């Protein structure tokens, strides 16, 4: 046990074809012995010797066994200590091109150990190239195998940006993706997903993970019984899921997120609301599927059962309002939003405690409900206009006396652009005119942004359909602004104001 050792080591170090080979066949035996190896490591001149071998040799029992020993090794904070003040981890990243698997296999995990528990072997492994040997390593079948390498790689690259773009160049994207599409074991598509979330924040990654086909393999796995591997993808497929729009293939994704909405799990229901809010967004098809397995309804309950929880509301709200304009169900889709008793929330989240990015994208969907005549008197009936009206004229102000992540001008905009759609309606038009509204929209002429001028002229131009107030609109002195409006490089404006003027001078 104790005494006779620095034996094996000379022969090791030798300069033959047999000599070291079965020599090194005997430094694996009594690494085995754990008491016994706990003293081998202590010989600089062994650990080294152990190290040269491995780097060059051909016999694949002298490798396997090199390895072998190392992976045994690496099992002390002394035994690692040992491996890492020699060198190893160079020659074991060298040892991942090899071809034979255990040789493959004990690499690896010496590495992972190391990169678990060794300080500065992060650093040395990605100076030796380790990231690119593992990657491409991402393409054998063994689980085991692969699990351990993906969790290399998620050691290494997570908060290394570095580390992340070499990946990227290195074809991971596609490989981690392969993985989570070919694979069902549990702790591998865990490990892999967490790789994937650390990329999944990356500029470049991004659209590298989704052009791989990330969105729909992170998919398959929204309804496995590992809430660990579920809360991954849904983490993941939300960081992603704003560079998905032009994604095909979404179908089943769109189904399982929608029955998500009903999970009793806040991160749950927070993320699938986001991710159906961003794939929501511009894409029609989207829209279309979310609203055929029941969206609406979906969103509506959610919204009810999150009450002030900001996180869920807000991508709830800004997904209702995707839903509820610019395709084919819009309109079944405005109604059902109403059908199912969504009117009176969505007019209170108008209301503190609410803040900004929630009354911006609340306001959004007001204007789009408001398209559907049959919620022209609901809106009006729960309030609807006196809160838009007062959000309009306070956001107003603070725009001519000069907040949280939104500019006070989306506020005036979506405001107006909300009166505009209600003020269809002959009721409606009465609410309005009577909260001396005029004077603002007149005001509201001579922004200087456009989409400002388009809705401003577009209410007055509903509005001034009725005489008392085509009235009260060229008192305001409306003639000479909406003449220069006549003007304007924007199509609506030019049009609306046209519309005002010749309502005026009907006399």
């Amino acid at each position: 046990a104790t005494r006779a050792i620095p034996e094996l080591t000379k022969l090791l170090n030798d300069e033959d074809q047999v000599v070291v080979n079965k020599a090194a066949v005997m430094v694996h035996q009594l690494s085995k012995k754990e008491a016994s190896r706990h003293a081998i490591m202590r010989s600089p001149q062994m650990v080294s010797a152990i190290v040269r071998t491995m780097q060059n040799t051909n016999d694949v029992e002298t490798a396997r066994c090199t390895a072998g020993t190392l992976h045994n090794l690496s099992h002390h904070r002394e035994g690692l200590l040992a491996i890492f003040k020699s060198g190893g981890i160079p020659a074991l990243v060298k040892m991942l091109g090899s071809p034979v698997d255990s040789v493959l296999f004990y690499a690896i995990t010496t590495l992972h150990n190391l990169l678990l528990h060794q300080e500065g072997a992060k650093m040395a492994v990605r100076l030796a190239g380790g990231l690119q040997k593992m990657v491409a390593l991402l393409n054998k079948t063994n689980v085991k195998f692969l699990a351990i390498t993906t969790d290399c790689l998620q050691i290494l690259a997570y908060g290394n940006q570095e580390s992340k773009l070499i990946i990227l160049a290195s074809g991971g994207p596609q490989a981690l993706v392969n993985i989570m599409r070919t694979y069902t074991y549990e702790k591998l598509l865990w490990t892999t997903s967490r790789v994937l979330k650390v990329l999944s924040v990356c500029s470049s990654n991004k659209p590298a993970i989704v052009e791989a086909g990330g969105m729909q393999a992170l998919g398959l796995h929204l309804t496995d019984p590992s809430q660990r591997l579920v809360q991954n993808c849904l983490w993941t497929l939300r960081n992603l899921s704003d560079a998905a729009t032009k994604q095909e293939g979404m179908e089943g994704l769109l189904g399982t997120l929608v029955q998500l909405l009903g999970s009793d799990d806040i991160n749950v229901v927070t993320c699938a609301a986001g991710i159906l809010s961003n794939l929501t967004c511009n894409n029609y098809k989207n829209k279309m599927m979310v609203c055929q397995v029941g969206g609406i309804e979906a969103l509506v309950r959610t919204v009810l059962r999150a009450g002030d929880r900001e996180d869920i509301t807000e991508p709830a709200i800004c997904a209702l309002r995707h839903l509820t304009s610019r395709h084919q169900e819009a309109e079944m889709a405005q109604n059902a939003v109403r059908l199912h008793y969504g009117l009176p929330v969505v007019v209170k989240l108008l209301h503190p405690p609410s803040h900004w990015p929630l009354i911006k994208a609340t306001v959004g969907l007001i204007r789009n409900l408001a398209l559907c005549p049959a919620n022209h008197a609901p809106l009006r009936e729960q309030g609807a206009i006196p809160r838009l009206v007062q959000l309009l004229v306070r956001a107003h102000q603070d725009t001519q006396r000069r907040v949280e992540g939104v500019r006070m001008e989306e506020i005036v905009e979506g405001c107006t652009g909300a009166l505009h759609i209600l003020a269809r309606d002959v009721h409606n038009r009465i609410v309005i005119r009577g909260l001396n509204t005029i004077p603002l929209f007149v005001q509201l002429l001579y922004s200087p942004i456009e989409n400002i001028q388009r809705v401003a002229a577009g209410v007055l131009c509903e509005l001034a359909q009725d005489k008392e107030a085509a009235e009260a609109i060229e008192a305001e002195g409306a003639t000479a602004p909406l003449t220069e409006l006549l003007h304007s490089r924007n199509e609506g404006v030019a049009t609306y104001a046209a519309a005002v003027l010749f309502r005026m001078s009907e006399d």
